[PDB]
């Protein structure tokens, strides 16, 4: 079996050519080859024009070769950070990799040609995220680190005190909204349905066209009623000013691209109603509705003849209504000035955390009610507040853990909802039409309402409930699907799941059903005292679960066991979802300092042995984790991580120092004799040169290093900055 590493960008690519020689060299012990496959933006510039390199230019397409490995059961793949490249990135790589010799064009700002058409669409396929696509074939598994854990009892971050007499509530609607509009159906033949839109005049128009599922596929209908959500943020604005609290509102602008910039926009004129009683027509018609935030509107004012006049009707309406969450005092940014500045699973954890606080003009910490329009998921949330209120802050010492396997598989549910999300402009009804001309779902709309149809195929669903059972029964920890009585789509899955649970052994597991909110409760009960709940749900709860529980009980989700369990058997690990961080590959070229943390490296190679122990019967991979896990913790421990500053130890010694103590565990471990042969003049080797190759690993910093490239940088020079230790490097080859 073999393990694939992924060659990627900037600061994990550097760390790489450190850390990637030794894992090659312990997994070998237990029968396993790792191997590098180049997913760099460079790579994969020129995976693109190979007809415009020579034949010994070509790189072939390792992105493409993944994808396939990814749906084979060989498939084990280590995924470090990478760049989702913007246009200036792209354009960088393009002017290096021109000069290094290879001849690819240059990127069309806007195509004018045939030739410029077809060059600037290749690069468009190497622009943004085009690598998650293609490797995750699969549901989500994601847990925090037990030797993170372990770490946080002994340093613990700070939890902000809770008082009982906290006026911090969420607020969401009652009913017309995503949740109580739902309706869901479940196909039993594949078919190719169409969504019309007929209004009064029995006009139909067509939104859809062609939406292919596919048999067992379960599709959604609901729409969000514009009047009743414009009389619910009225009222909520009315109650923040009343209690004298901040007004705040949670959303997901980014992600939900569609949706949600329209529902801020509601937000902002439900905030601003006397702005826009008086100048509605005027604003909406110069396309100064909120949906881009206040600040667009502001800034778009000075294009108005009454701008000044408009402007101070603003000013006035933000001293008049409820104060405003802020996102920068400094600065004057409110809660609605951009849409994507407050991001609800981001937003929510920190104010909860902070004794349930956000921050007002004065920079200073006060109640909140917190909008969260739709009330789907708002639940979770109150019911964290209530029982923060109830029993006061979360102890990160003692605390259980709360694990999340969600449902993705193919944009799944809401997260693949965006071409199917459309903006009525007339009074009728909506209908998504069979093929045959059946109306399989059908709801009644008015103008301004959000009408959004959402898809989940079986497999993944079957998948899904697989990995709850092999998580539940691997941790030993129960497991709880998150599934809500009151939603169409919910009550679809819950028969699912209890057809699909039938098809595994369950004898000895604790699993079960519980709405979101009493999924909630429970898991937090446990967590107080101390045990664990596996939280299983869909697509928009792993997103907000694996923010929440990860924040409360590590005060960060940067930190994470990111596992997806591929379609064919196979499993990729994912070691970190930040960037590949640009501002630390300048700190060595600057200083030949790497400040880049391994840490999540370490622990996903940890997973990635225990797949081959678990999958393919590799018991040398088990004791390799086991050792690695120990090792992991030690190194925390001394806290070895790399440092900030220059002549302080950084990412080449922590990989020294983890080695160290990984051949240590492995040849002090008795379960296996030979491994422990092997390892012991490692170990002894290691410790004897520990003094000098530290001290060599920190001689090393100071001035500038020449790294031959940047998007693409020289192979000689960036193995020579990062194994500069003879010492070491002779250990590590002799394995
Ligand atoms: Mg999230």
């Amino acid at each position: 079996a073999k393990i694939i590493w992924t060659r990627t960008d900037e600061a994990p690519l550097l760390a790489t050519y450190s850390l990637k020689p030794v894992v090659e060299a312990f997994a070998a012990t237990a029968g396993i080859e790792v191997e590098t496959r180049d997913i760099s933006l460079a790579g994969r510039i020129l995976a693109q024009f190979p007809e415009r390199l020579t034949e010994d230019q070509k790189v072939g397409n390792a992105l493409a070769e993944l994808g396939e490995l990814a749906k084979t059961p060989e498939a084990n793949i280590i995924k470090l950070p990478n760049i989702s490249a913007s246009v200036p990135q792209l354009k960088a790589a393009i002017k290096e990799l021109q000069d290094q010799g290879y001849d690819i064009p240059e990127l069309p700002d806007n195509a004018t040609t045939d030739e410029e058409k077809d060059i600037l669409a290749r690069y468009n396929a190497v622009k943004g995220s085009a690598v998650n696509p293609v490797l995750r074939e699969g549901n989500s598994d994601r847990r925090a680190p037990i030797a993170v854990k372990n770490f946080v009892k002994k340093f613990p971050h700070r939890m902000g005190e809770w008082s009982a007499d906290s006026k911090t509530n969420v607020a969401t609607m009652d009913a017309n909204d995503f949740r109580h509009n739902e309706k869901s159906i479940i196909l039993d033949a594949a078919d190719e349905v169409q969504i019309k839109h007929i209004a009064a005049d029995g006009t139909e128009t067509i939104l859809k066209d062609s939406l292919k599922l596919l048999e067992g596929e379960v599709l959604d209908g609901t729409v969000l009623s514009a009047k009743a959500l414009d009389a619910f943020l009225l009222e909520q604005v009315a109650r923040a000013k009343a209690e004298g609290i901040l007004f705040s509102a949670h959303l997901k602008a980014t992600m939900m691209k569609v949706s949600d910039p329209i529902i801020f926009g509601h937000v902002v004129r439900a905030y601003f109603a006397d702005v826009f009683a008086q100048y509605g027509e005027q604003l909406l018609a110069a396309g100064l509705n909120g949906e881009n935030g206040l600040a667009a509107i502001l800034s778009g004012l000075e294009s108005l003849d009454n701008g000044e006049e408009i402007k101070a009707a603003f000013e006035k309406g933000l001293e008049d209504g409820p104060d405003l969450a802020m996102v920068n005092s400094a600065r004057g940014i409110t809660n609605l000035h951009v849409p994507s500045d407050v991001i609800v699973d981001a937003s929510m954890p920190a104010m909860i955390r902070t004794s349930g606080h956000m921050w007002n003009k004065d920079d200073q910490e006060q109640d909140t009610l917190a909008i969260i329009p739709d009330s789907s998921y708002a639940g979770v949330y109150q019911t964290v507040i209530e029982d923060c209120r109830k029993n006061g802050a979360f102890d990160p010492t003692t605390m259980g853990t709360v694990p999340n396997v969600g449902l993705m598989a193919q944009k799944a549910e809401e997260y693949g909802s965006h071409d199917k999300t459309f903006r009525i402009e007339a009074d009728g009804v909506v209908q998504v039409v069979s093929s045959n001309g059946d109306v399989l779902i059908e709801h009644d709309v008015e103008a301004n309402d959000i009408w959004r149809a959402c898809q989940v195929k079986d497999a993944p669903i079957q998948d899904w409930v697989k990995l709850a059972v092999t998580r539940s029964r691997l941790s030993g920890m129960p497991a709880v699907f998150w599934l809500d009585p009151e939603r169409a789509h919910d009550r679809n899955l819950a028969s699912l799941v209890e057809k699909y649970l039938a098809d595994h052994d369950t004898e000895g597991l604790d699993i079960q059903i519980l709405s979101p909110v009493e999924a909630t409760q429970l898991s937090i009960d446990r967590i107080r005292r101390g045990e664990d709940t596996i939280s299983v749900t869909g697509n928009v709860l792993r997103d907000y679960n694996t923010d929440l529980f990860p924040i409360l009980e590590l005060g960060t989700s940067a930190k994470m066991l990111s596992v997806v369990p591929l379609m064919a058997g196979g499993g990729l690990f994912e070691t970190g979802a930040g960037g590949s961080a640009p501002k630390h590959v300048q700190q060595v070229q600057e200083e030949n300092h790497l400040r880049w943390d391994s840490l999540g490296e370490f622990l996903a190679l940890a997973e990635s042995f225990r797949h081959e122990l678990n999958n393919n019967g590799n018991t040398k991979a088990g004791v390799l984790a086991d050792a690695l896990d120990k090792a992991t913790e030690k190194l925390l421990n001394e806290e070895k991580s790399p440092s900030r500053k220059v002549g302080e130890i950084d990412n080449r010694g922590s990989h020294f120092w983890l080695t160290k103590f990984w051949a240590d565990e492995l040849a002090a471990q008795t379960e296996d004799a030979d491994l422990a042969a092997t390892f012991a003049p490692v170990a002894e080797a290691l410790n004897t040169g520990a003094a000098d190759i530290d001290a060599a690993l920190l001689a090393v910093q100071g001035g500038a290093t020449d790294l031959g490239g940047y998007y693409s940088p020289n192979e000689e020079k960036l193995t020579n900055i990062m194994r500069p230790v003879a010492q070491f490097n002779e250990i590590v080859d002799a394995l």
